């Protein structure tokens, strides 16, 4: 039994994991005020170009999910490449119709497609994808994978925690009060598939502390973690966050992933966060 794993571009999947865990990325779309559209392709150069253009732009674009057809075409491509099963992990059904499209597309094809509503977004989504791969590489059934993801998600073993410096992007995006102050950072997490601002602080150092204190609300210091650090063109930022994370957690694996066009569009450049997988709570 051979299984393809598909995430959407809002998963901000690390480049190397695509080949390494056989995970593909399906683009969502970015639509600028003038009617120009671009896809969110997981390619380092394209993501970099976009960073340059959005820092510069006169406007902030909007985003749309992939169509049912975009999903159908991928599913069928996997079929003709002799996969037996497609496993799809999408961002929260509460943030996007991506899950809806993916599910509708599954009804128009022969090949069994299992669609999982992760109730997450960005660097948290690949964490359950990796785990699905590892347990398929150890002989598990699809049924066994889906049951385990559900248990772990319901234990809140996958978390998404981040800060932005300019809240207006999220507000324009529609998925989330906070006003304006010099050096403000707004801290958010995802809880039950929704975006929740939980703290306003000033400057990176306090913001970093706030993210880690939120994690600490249900995961004691010294727990075993795996982590994807995410950033919208702010490498130094995510690097400090990860360093600070190590002072109080056993990080058994980490990698950095730049946030794609869609996530960036909503969070704004400068953003820093992490997707966290708890392996073992102390
Ligand atoms: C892992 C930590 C970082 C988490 C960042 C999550 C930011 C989510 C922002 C909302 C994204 C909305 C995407 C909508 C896509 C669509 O148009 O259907």
């Amino acid at each position: 039994m051979k299984v393809k794993i598909l995430v959407d571009s809002t998963a901000d999947v690390p480049f190397s994991w695509m080949e390494k865990y056989d995970i593909d990325s399906i683009p969502l779309y970015v639509v600028w005020e003038d009617g120009r559209s671009e896809p969110d392709e997981r390619e380092p150069e394209e993501i970099m170009n976009f960073y340059k253009r959005i820092r510069e732009a006169g406007s902030v674009p909007k985003t749309s999910q992939p169509s049912v057809e975009d999903f159908k075409k991928r599913y069928l491509k996997y079929k003709e490449e002799d996969y037996d099963v497609v496993l799809v992990l999408t961002l929260s059904s509460k943030l996007s119709g991506t899950y809806n499209s993916a599910v509708l597309a599954s009804k128009e094809v022969d090949i069994p497609v299992y669609v999982v509503d992760t109730l997450l977004a960005s660097g948290a989504i690949p964490l359950p994808a990796r785990v699905a791969r590892e347990m398929l590489e150890n002989g598990a059934t699809i049924e066994e994978v889906l049951k385990k993801l559900d248990e772990r998600m319901k234990n809140k073993d996958f978390k998404a925690i981040f800060y932005v410096s300019n809240f207006d992007y999220l507000v324009k995006g529609g998925r989330v009060f906070v006003g304006n102050l010099l050096k403000i950072r707004v801290c958010l997490h995802i809880e039950n598939g929704e975006l929740i601002p939980y703290r306003k602080v000033r400057g990176d150092k306090k913001a970093i502390e706030a993210l880690i204190e939120k994690l600490r609300e249900d995961t004691p210091e010294g727990s075993k973690l795996r982590v994807i650090g995410v950033h919208a063109d702010n490498e130094a930022g995510v690097v400090e966050l990860l360093n600070t994370l190590r002072k109080s957690y056993e990080v058994v694996d980490e990698i950095i992933s730049p946030m794609g066009k869609v996530i960036t569009t909503h969070v704004g450049p400068g953003t820093v966060g992490f997707g966290i997988e708890v392996l073992e709570r102390k």
